[PDB]
DNA sequence: TTAAAACGTACTATATAGACA
DNA sequence: TCTAATATCTACGTTTTAA
């Protein structure tokens, strides 16, 4: 049914060409280029995983015949309270080794070959802030006894967990601060969004001026509200037969934040 | 319906460009050149906060991508009893940062880092009468450490608290007094408000010197007294049926106060 | 471009050498020599600060090749509300080391350490008056257990919080008052800030009475109300494209005190 | 490509003759000399592991006919939480001596054996501060057993960790203390790192009072920042084809520290 | 079986830092 | 005046290994 596949194309998640998707991939690529490391750091929802992991599709693992896959970059997200067998479990598995069960010495040594063998460059570790403390100093020493960039990717909270080690903070000094959306930017976003994610069979006009006004109370300019409202109304608004977000239905889900 | 978005519209607030407003920014144009600090001080409703906050706006913050906004002025009103942490979380999230929990000193030095790098030049602290004396401290040593001109605002009863500070006293006693208004420039303020505000759809001929009497009896030069009335007179007189604003319902408001 | 230049200059700072820091500096050596514990009092914007600093860059951190540097003056002002630890960590971090995390007996353990080994003879705690009551206790250790001179400056603010502890009164009762300027020393220092800290291509003429006369009412011989005067009638007299300080900016400015 | 060449050397890393690397070169033959045990401590990216690691290159392995080799000095950076066996494997393996699966006793047993007969007279280990309390006794037990001495190396840290062990304090009491960069010694290295590892096709011109001021900004007299700062401003100023650093390039690195 | 090495997490003993009366 | 809490700071001992 036409309405179950629309359903189930607005229920899921798809990445928009944003601005601040391509200032940070150009800044990770002088990072990865300059083999330098550092953080990005902006406050929840603003959108630095999607940014992070739509770079390691950009720079996706390459092939030479008869040899193993050069991986320039390894994207990890730690679980919480991350220890060091953790972190070597995570790296190595993302290089598609099955690293047979092991002490830390042998998960650590295991972990430098597949970083050395498999050419990779950048290391980003999202939700940098889960590392146990005694974990950045295997994330220090994987920085700097190979030529690897790793990026400390995080909120605030990130900001202050690095701040409580000196050899931390002053490995990880340059940042790129990751920003919430406002003014004609965000008016612009709303339009892409109304464009390129929720394609409604009849324009809404979200960008009219009683519209923006409720988007922009309502998300605030975190683009993860913008497009949880967006996706939940265009499903009310279609659930209810409606070929268009309604003002009614946008108001209603804008209500309940 | 016509009447609920007229009413909707005077319900709400304005700005106009007066010319104490366009004197303070003037002012506060060579104080923030100078990076000299300063109070401003005036009876209440005469205008303080709304110039102050106009001359924000004015000066917007500027972004540039992927770094911390630089924003030459910062606008704070404490909350009453403001600690040395509520200053320090106060800035920092008008700085786009969200605090972590810590110490005074860990607020303090956060607060230091992003008063730089945001690239903060001048400090607008309005009603800072509601700051505890220890806090002035703090304050004290925004101005002094970095070239920061911090602005306070208040009614006398900040004159009051910094008199009794002989420090805080010192360093603020370059100050603009903020005035209540008479005759010639506000009967142009009253024209300039049924010109500029009101927007009846039929004149109230409001210049008339018999109606400046009524409102010059009332408003006693306070520029929120005459916003004030003006507004309530209006909403009157549009539910009574009336195209204009006249003495009938004009005196009926004026008697109020 | 030239009034960039000119004005970034003006709204930073500068040294004079007065024969008020003169005499300090003589009496901070006598007292050095004696590793006796005193303090300096004197009224707001009287130059303490500025003094102390001028003390503190004539007596260098000398080098010693893989040592810890000497420092014979350390110079320190305390955080509003300091505690112990505060003290010990602005004392450890004036030399060169970091804070670990520690018990108040690890910081004092550690700072004791640290004041020897650099050879501390003088310590200088500015607005000595944001001592907490306890930490006097540990100042007190520091002048009675190492031979050093502790110097306590602040305003009377000062003589009100070390009258309330008989110890410490009887320890720093010692003192020397930081004056007014007057008379032909005030005429004196008028005549050097125009040549020695403005330098604007034309003469202002500072000194001739009719200036002298408003400089005297508006600064009542506060060093820094005679600086801060100066620097931003320039600087405002500059932006309107005059060569000099008129009187006519030089009253503009002397009515805003 | 030229250009290829350039970033793939600017990429990497050099040592640079600085005087505190001959300052503590100097001192560690003394103490190799002496066999007496001694400490290297100093704040984060100050160039410690840089001048140590630069030491047992100028005392590499001998080449000697029908005996083992010589190596005067060994080196080792333990592993976080590095335990004795850690510390033995760690030792043999610098030795090249593939020490199988075995107790602790007999990787101790076998480290005895391999650093006599090896001659080893200095061993020095970075990191100390990683040393799990207990393998400290064994670290002792090589500095009595043997004529060896041994050199801990590490951030203020590691003189919290050792005052927490009497048997460790008294024998490690004698430091050198590695500094940061001030003055005309930074002006120096600027001018040294311009001209030695730079080697752009133009002068840079860094040492001028215009750069200098900025390097000395974001610097903060930190080697390690100055290495990384500069390597990123020649990388991006020769991918944007131009000859040397130029001051825009180099602000816009040093906007991100 | 027999060291003995590696390693998840508990019932505790304190050492503060600071919103309030 | 007097707390919750975010740790520190060892131990609880319990698995795993290989010999
Ligand atoms: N580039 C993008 N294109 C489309 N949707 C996006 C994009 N960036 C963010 N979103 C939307 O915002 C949501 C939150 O983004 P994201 O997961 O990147 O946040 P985050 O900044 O990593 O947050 P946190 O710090 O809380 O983990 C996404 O799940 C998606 O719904
Ligand atoms: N320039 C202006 N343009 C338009 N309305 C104004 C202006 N100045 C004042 N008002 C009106 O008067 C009210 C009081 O002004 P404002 O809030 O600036 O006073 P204030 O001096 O900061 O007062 P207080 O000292 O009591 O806090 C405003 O809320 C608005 O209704
Ligand atoms: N010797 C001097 N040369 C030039 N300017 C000076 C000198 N002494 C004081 N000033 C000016 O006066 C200002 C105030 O001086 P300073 O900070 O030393 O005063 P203070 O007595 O320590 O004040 P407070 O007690 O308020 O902290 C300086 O910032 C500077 O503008
Ligand atoms: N002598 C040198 N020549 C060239 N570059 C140097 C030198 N010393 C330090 N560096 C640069 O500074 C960086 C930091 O130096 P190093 O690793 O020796 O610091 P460290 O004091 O051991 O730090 P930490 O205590 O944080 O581990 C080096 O990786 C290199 O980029
Ligand atoms: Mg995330
Ligand atoms: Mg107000
Ligand atoms: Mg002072
Ligand atoms: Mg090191």
């Amino acid at each position: 049914e036409w309405l179950q596949a629309e359903i189930a194309r607005l229920k899921g998640k798809s990445i928009v060409p944003l601005q601040q998707v391509k200032t940070l991939h150009d800044w990770l690529d002088g990072k990865r280029k300059a083999r330098k490391s550092c953080r990005v750091v902006g406050e929840s929802r603003t959108g630095k995983t999607v940014a992070c992991d739509a770079y390691r599709y950009r720079h996706k693992p390459q092939q030479e015949a008869g040899r193993p896959p050069t991986v320039p970059v390894v994207y990890i997200r730690p679980h919480q309270k991350c220890g060091p067998k953790d972190l070597f479990k995570k790296i190595t598995e993302y290089l598609k080794y099955r690293v047979t069960k092991g002490t830390v010495s042998d998960f650590r040594d295991r972990t430098i070959e597949v970083l050395k063998g498999c050419g990779v460059e950048m290391l980003i570790i999202d939700e940098a802030d889960r590392l146990k403390p005694e974990t950045f100093a295997d994330v220090r020493d994987i920085a700097e006894d190979l030529g690897i960039a790793v990026v400390l990717v995080g909120t605030d909270r990130l900001d202050a967990v690095i701040k409580r080690d000196e050899q931390v903070l002053e490995r990880f000094r340059a940042h790129l601060r990751f920003g919430k959306l406002s003014g004609e930017d965000f008016k612009n976003t709303v339009e892409m969004w109304e464009q390129m994610v929720l394609k409604l069979p009849v324009s809404s006009n979200l960008k009219s001026k009683e519209m923006l006004r409720i988007l922009t109370s309502a998300t605030e300019g975190y683009i993860g509200r913008l497009d949880e409202i967006l996706r939940e109304a265009a499903i009310r608004s279609l659930s209810r037969g409606l070929k268009k977000i309604d003002k009614a239905v946008l108001q209603e889900v804008a209500k309940e934040y």
